[PDB]
């Protein structure tokens, strides 16, 4: 009973309320806690020695963000009970010739593009410099949100609707090792290590600026409408293979089975792998 | 008030053992690196950022976010043994003796002792030797072993006294403004070891050395947790004392460090914590 719509469907007073109580939760000191626990699941790699974070490049790393998205919604809510975590659904935006021409980087909304003579500083939309403060790798600020669209020879496109597609035909929600070299697997196909990057890792790199390294990303708000359509993709292949189960279940490393705390919480995979529960749907389920 | 947390010196030597041996458990299981990067994390989120105080140290915060860490560690250790609880290093008493070193907490069957100076310092005794003890750095990766250096400071060559717990105890004031290491007459400063630093919780890091000598790697020693119950039984002991003083700030300090606000990387407020009989144990000289 809580409906999270995509960005081109908000009306202009749900856009101005999603932005206006993010801005309340950083005065506030509310939204730093976010950008600290994504930087801090980072660097928590499981085992210790391997390249698998708590957060990312394993099994972990999408009921993680669903655990983190709805933290995080719950704290919209405490501001405005109205207001829901709206999905950029990025795959329909690639259709267009230029996907920065897209309503979501609107003044109104996100703001847009870096300003290449300010090195890449968004100076446009609520979260320009002077209006919004972004914080370092080492918790320190830092001075303002950059961005710079489609600026990388890896990933100078956005993921499309074909992309999302092929990653749904997936059976096995992921395979081991559990990590980035998981093959046939739904997660780390949807993550973007096949091939890479693609999928939710190209679109960290096409937007660039702090949100193309994983230590500064939630600088963005745009980091939150960003995995929305990540958890909602996910949703849909849940829906799709209703007899597939998260994976591992057991005797993989620790912090990564089905019922293993995901640091930095005590939140299990198990504890989120029903979004119905959570107590929120996708527009597109309706 | 149900589960007593002893002085180590009154452990026997079945509790030495249980002790150690849960712990080398939580650490073979991945639970014990939890506590290494929530510390870690907690001291590099500043509030607010761009001043000097941290959600875990140099703030009013201090005392109650380590209690709430020192209760979920010892949760933890009860789903191993229900039975083993976190026992304290009473450090005020050991001061007393000529060289602390000799202490039977650096005894091979509990803690270890001091590192070898031809090896770099590595502790090379007890169950946390290297090669039984694998440590982390600061970026989360493998360090290759506990280091200590017993007194190896100029700032800081022995510990503290039974006195300054003392006059730590006489202090009106939980904190006062602006609530960070140059708050004056203030308990929870005192105790962090700021007034003339670094004296009590802060030289005890500094006269242990190794990991225990900096903020980000100071978990990796078990110690760490013996020491802090040791300061959070001297807050409780101040709490008895000082019945009707309370928490300060109640308000208007900075977010994370209010009564009721909640202490990163957790939800948990000071409020939460500030009754230690109502979380559940107590400490034996209560009785
Ligand atoms: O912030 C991030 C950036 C990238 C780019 O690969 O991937 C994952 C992230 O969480
Ligand atoms: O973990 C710590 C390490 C040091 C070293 O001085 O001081 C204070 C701490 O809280
Ligand atoms: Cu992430
Ligand atoms: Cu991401
Ligand atoms: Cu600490
Ligand atoms: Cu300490």
């Amino acid at each position: 009973y809580r409906v999270r719509k995509n960005v081109l469907h908000l009306t202009d007073t749900e856009k101005r309320d999603f932005v206006r109580t993010v801005l309340i939760l950083k005065e506030k000191g509310i939204y730093d806690r976010y950008i600290a626990w994504h930087g801090a699941a980072g660097k928590f790699h499981t085992p210790p020695g391997s390249d698998r974070n708590a957060a990312h490049m394993s099994s972990a790393f999408l009921p993680w963000h669903r655990e983190y998205l709805l933290r995080f919604e719950r704290d919209l809510q405490s501001i405005n009970p109205e207001v829901t975590l709206p999905y950029w659904e990025w795959e329909t935006d690639a259709q267009m010739q230029d996907p920065s021409q897209s309503q979501i980087w609107s003044a109104d909304f996100m703001g847009g593009n870096g300003n290449p003579i300010k090195d890449f500083i968004v100076d446009t939309g609520p979260f320009a410099a002077g209006r919004w403060t972004t914080i370092d790798e080492q918790g320190n600020p830092s001075g303002g949100l950059k961005r710079n669209f489609g600026a990388t020879k890896e990933a100078p496109t956005l993921p499309t609707r074909d992309d999302v597609l092929n990653a749904l035909k997936i059976t096995q929600y992921d395979t081991p090792p559990w990590d980035m070299t998981s093959q046939n697997s739904f997660r780390n196909q949807l993550e973007g290590f096949i091939n890479g990057p693609q999928l939710h890792n190209r679109v960290h790199r096409w937007v660039g600026g702090q949100m193309g390294v994983v230590p500064t990303a939630p600088n963005d708000p745009v980091f939150f409408l960003h995995h929305a359509n990540v958890d909602r993709i996910w949703a849909v292949w849940q829906i799709i293979h209703r007899n597939q189960n998260y994976q591992p279940m057991k005797n993989g490393p620790f912090g990564q089975n089905f019922r293993d705390p995901m640091y930095p919480w005590n939140t299990t995979p198990e504890d989120v792998m029903n979004h119905r529960k959570l107590g929120y749907v996708y527009d597109i389920e309706l």
